[PDB]
């Protein structure tokens, strides 16, 4: 129906980024051929995006055109679930899309579909004291006792927001029916259900004597020696506060973990201001899991953050690239409180002050005679690849504040970052630039000289590329953050989707994006030297 050069402009419209607004003209063209477009599953979202919704005879056309349309890809759907879209039946098509998801991809976006709650009908919600979100979301987690663990901490963590019960009040109340519905339907269910019903309960006391505990120590004024012994001899009374030893459960961080306690003699807080506890947890499997309690902070921010790079990661490696990247887990139990795995490592700062080169400290704990440098080709080989995943990722999520204690280093070559207090170009100080690379990085895999330094741009280049091809997926998941309390979004909601998509540079080609990428590398190498 629509000639070579008409078809070309409905390409480009429909490979738009799924947050660009469409001119009137585009969506002029997309209306006129909606019948030809119904082929293409990529073309529902422009089209949708194309109505006037208040208008019921189109409205009803619309909706007519959406039951004969190639249905969309799963993924796709999370962008019908944003703030755009009230019609009804347009989000629960949404839904129905999303219940084809498995419970592993649910999980990738489970916490950016409980802040998709926002936008869902309030009162339908109350009323349930076909499916739409929230009866979604509860019915896979009856099913799935991961899903429900992070549905639980995800919505009380909502529930006990003070800034959304004082700004919206509605949507707090909105969160509070979720809790509710939720906890209903635990208790109508089977027996497997009502018991991860009371594993949900123990685990939120477990939390709270936690709580309780961290603020007994701080009421402490004795230096950080008193502190600690305070800090283990309370985990050692069971009795009085009931940590050393406690009937299993799991684990919020990661709750296919099962812990019966913590390790009361190994316990210590960090050297900071906000004196975190680093804790032992005693495992089912009778290991120990160490985590980082933070108690007095917000944690939100990392937790979106590691949650994107463990998604981008997945998404790496299901393109059979394992980059060696360190996704740890992070969870917040409170707006005030909250988890973190912690990772065997050493900033990189330490590493300079007590070995003098990141190549120093691989040859200490990595010798290896016919290696690079005389470092084990396997751990430089990690190393190289762990250099390439965080720099395209934090180039990608605009990370600041990189100073070499956020910069962590492992025996086996891994490198990581830490503490995403700035994110989205934002940084303590004035003109951040838009790759943060460090000179003692470079240096560590032997110089801009080395083999390896081709190896790390080679890794950028594929990461870019691939990451690129899955930017829907990733703009969408920002796109359902927009409104939510985390410091880095607030500040500019209505910018903050373009700034994750600008460093996609979709306007380039893959050869021009490569060559880009390339040029961004050496310029910030160069720039450091
Ligand atoms: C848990 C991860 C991964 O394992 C190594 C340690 N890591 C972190 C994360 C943070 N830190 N160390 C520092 C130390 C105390 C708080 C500060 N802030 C952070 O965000
Ligand atoms: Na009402
Ligand atoms: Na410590
Ligand atoms: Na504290
Ligand atoms: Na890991």
């Amino acid at each position: 129906k629509p000639n070579a050069a008409t078809r070309d402009q409905l390409n480009i419209i429909v490979s738009y980024p799924p947050t660009k607004q469409l001119t009137y003209e585009e969506q002029d063209l997309v209306w006129k051929f909606r019948y030809y477009l119904t082929n293409q599953e990529k073309a529902l979202t422009k089209f949708l995006k194309c109505v006037n919704w208040d208008l019921p005879q189109e409205a009803k056309q619309a909706l007519e055109l959406l039951g004969k349309w190639k249905p969309m890809d799963v993924e796709d759907s999370l962008e019908l679930l944003s703030s755009h879209y009230t019609n009804p039946t347009v989000r629960r098509y949404a839904v129905a899309r999303l219940r084809q998801a498995d419970d592993e991809d649910l999980l990738m976006y489970l916490l950016q579909l409980v802040q998709a709650l926002k936008y869902e009908n309030f009162d339908d919600i109350k009323n349930g004291l076909e499916q739409d979100l929230c009866t979604f979301l509860i019915s896979r987690a009856c099913k799935n006792s991961t899903l429900a663990n992070y549905l639980y901490w995800y919505v009380i963590v909502e529930c006990e927001d003070q800034d959304t019960q004082q700004r919206d009040p509605k949507t707090h109340e909105m969160y509070l029916n979720v809790m509710r519905r939720f906890s209903q339907a635990l208790l109508k269910g089977d027996k497997s259900v009502r018991v991860m019903r009371s594993l949900l309960a123990a685990q939120q006391t477990f939390v709270d004597r936690l709580v309780h505990l961290m603020k007994a120590v701080q009421r402490e004024s004795g230096n950080r020696k008193k502190k600690n012994e305070r800090l283990q001899a309370l985990l050692g009374d069971n009795e009085k506060m009931n940590l050393s030893d406690v009937e299993l459960i799991p684990l919020p961080l990661e709750p296919q973990v099962k812990i019966r306690g913590i390790i009361p003699e190994t316990a210590t807080l960090f050297k900071s201001a906000l004196m975190p506890a680093q804790l032992f947890f005693k495992t089912e499997d009778g290991g120990k899991y160490p985590v980082i309690f933070k108690h007095g902070d917000d944690l939100r921010q990392d937790q979106l953050i590691l949650q994107i790079i463990s998604l981008m990661d997945k998404l790496l490696r299901k393109e059979n690239l394992d980059l060696k990247l360190t996704p740890y887990k992070v969870l917040a139990t409170s707006t005030k409180h909250g988890f973190m795995q912690f990772i065997q490592s050493v900033p990189v700062a330490e590493v300079l002050d007590t070995e003098g080169s990141i190549q120093n400290f691989f040859r200490k704990y990595a010798p290896s005679e016919n290696g690079p440098n005389g470092i084990s080709a396997e751990v430089m080989d990690t190393y190289v690849k762990s250099c390439a995943g965080y720099c395209v990722i934090t180039y990608i999520l605009g990370v600041g504040d990189r100073h070499l204690d956020n910069l962590l280093l492992t025996k086996t070559g891994k490198l990581f970052h830490i503490d995403f207090g700035y994110i989205l170009g934002r940084d303590p100080k004035p003109l951040p630039p838009p790759m943060k690379l460090n000179k003692e990085m470079v240096e560590g895999m032997g110089g801009t000289q080395s083999e390896q330094y081709q190896e790390f741009r080679k890794q950028c280049y594929t990461a870019f590329l691939h990451l690129r091809r899955y930017s829907n997926l990733i703009l969408n998941l920002f796109s359902l953050m927009v409104d939510a309390n985390i410091p880095d979004i607030a500040l500019e909601p209505d910018k903050t989707v373009k700034k994750v998509q600008d460093k996609f540079r979709l306007d380039l080609s893959d050869e021009e994006a490569v060559h880009y990428m390339q040029s961004l590398i050496d310029e910030s190498v160069h720039a450091l030297f």
